[PDB]
């Protein structure tokens, strides 16, 4: 017998203690082992509702995320509501560990196993584990890095598309690799991304297609970003440490729906941070070859306004929300009590 609800939750990772890579610290402190033999157990001819959208697992790791973050990339200059925070800020190591999020005694967590689950409404094939499986606290904008792939068909998420205001969460059923580079010695920011552009416009080929059957078969187009800051106009991420900006006009280009794609990056040490409303300055790149190669997995996408009259639907690339990063990898879960 068991109800919806929140309670407070403990993560579990494979954190090394003797790494000085930031995550595996702030795991080894703040997570427990994972359980070797975790237990799935299938629930036979039970529908229960889910709703990705409106999940505290989701406000949870979040919490985390930035407490990790608090502790680990502290800025040189924090400029957080009308103060100014002066403060040391050596170079880290940096790289995201799985994650696994369960639940205390009393409660336990059910996940949705339908396999073209969109993420809310009712799931036929429920079953009920302990934690979740690992999830990499990988925060980007734009593309989602290193995630889960959708199982079967390419999955497109949204709280309502029908309104234009809300992201749109694009779930690929195949990755796309994403090599960055930012090589040693002129411009230590100068960086590029180079993506297997056959591949990419096979995927974005049939991303169009799946939207059509979500747009009554409109005619499905590609622009870059309107406005904003750079960290949503272009896809920002942390790369050992830096912060990439990259530009993805070349992604998003209708015409080729074939070589390698180079997009330009800059590294920059003053952003707008995603923990919200504040500016940080972080020091600039440490020597040598910089890289991160990286399994593309979702798109986040806003869709235009003011298209009813005609026959198009045009879509940008977006981002700024990071819960909805975590919500990409949490939409199979929700928690419940029993009694
Ligand atoms: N204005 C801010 N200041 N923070 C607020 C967030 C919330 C939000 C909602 C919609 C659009 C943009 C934003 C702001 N997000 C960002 O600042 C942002 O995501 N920056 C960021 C920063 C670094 C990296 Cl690696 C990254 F991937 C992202
Ligand atoms: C991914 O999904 C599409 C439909 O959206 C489907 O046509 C295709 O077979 C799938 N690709 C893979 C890798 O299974
Ligand atoms: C998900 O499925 C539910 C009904 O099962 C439907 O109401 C909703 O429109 C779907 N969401 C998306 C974004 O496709
Ligand atoms: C979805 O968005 C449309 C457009 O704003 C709006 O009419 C409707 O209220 C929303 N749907 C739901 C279920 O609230
Ligand atoms: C990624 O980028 C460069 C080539 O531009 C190279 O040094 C590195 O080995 C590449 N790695 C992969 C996995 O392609
Ligand atoms: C790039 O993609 C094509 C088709 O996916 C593939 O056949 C080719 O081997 C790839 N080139 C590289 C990166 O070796
Ligand atoms: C799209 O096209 C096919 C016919 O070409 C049709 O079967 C399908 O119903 C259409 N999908 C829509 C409008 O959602
Ligand atoms: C991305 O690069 C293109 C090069 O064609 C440029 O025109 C565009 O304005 C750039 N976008 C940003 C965010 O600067
Ligand atoms: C994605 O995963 C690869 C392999 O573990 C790693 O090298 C890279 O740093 C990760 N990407 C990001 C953006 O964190």
């Amino acid at each position: 017998v068991w109800k919806d609800a929140d309670t407070t939750l403990f993560c579990a990772s494979d954190a090394k203690a003797h790494e000085t890579e930031v995550h595996n610290v702030w795991a080894t402190h703040a997570c427990v082992p994972t359980d070797p033999n975790p237990q799935e157990i299938h629930l036979e001819n039970v529908t229960e509702n889910f709703n990705m959208w409106k999940n505290n697992m989701v406000e949870q790791m979040q919490e985390d995320v930035i407490s990790l973050w608090d502790q680990s990339l502290q800025p040189c200059v924090k400029l957080t509501g009308g103060s100014v925070i002066k403060q040391a800020c050596p170079k880290i190591s940096f790289d995201p560990i799985p994650i696994h999020y369960c639940t205390p005694a009393g409660y336990v967590i059910l996940k949705c196993n339908d396999k073209n689950f969109n993420g809310t409404g009712p799931c036929k094939n429920v079953s009920s584990v302990q934690c979740t499986h690992g999830i990499k606290p990988v925060v980007s904008t734009q593309l989602l890095l290193n995630g889960s792939l959708a199982e079967e068909e390419i999955i497109i998420r949204s709280e309502n598309l029908t309104n234009n205001a809300k992201t749109i969460i694009v779930h690929l059923n195949k990755s796309v690799e994403i090599n960055c580079t930012r090589p040693s010695n002129g411009d230590i920011r100068k960086a590029y991304c180079e993506i297997n552009g056959t591949k990419w416009n096979k995927v974005l080929k049939q991303v169009t297609e799946k939207l059509k059957e979500h747009f009554n078969n409109k005619t499905i187009i590609f622009q870059p970003p309107s406005g904003g800051d750079l960290e949503i106009t272009m896809h920002s991420f942390n790369c050992r440490g830096e912060f990439f900006y990259c530009n993805t006009t070349q992604l998003f280009n209708n015409t080729c729906i074939n070589g390698t794609i180079t997009l330009p990056c800059k590294i920059k040490q003053i952003i707008n941070m995603w923990q919200g409303t504040g500016q940080a300055m972080y020091a600039p790149p440490i020597d040598g070859k910089i890289n991160c190669v990286s399994n593309i997995t979702g798109i986040l996408l806003t869709r235009d306004g003011g298209a009813n009259n005609t026959s198009n639907e045009t879509f940008r690339p977006g981002g700024g929300n990071i819960k909805d990063n975590w919500r990409s990898e949490l939409y199979k879960y929700k928690v419940v009590q029993i009694e």
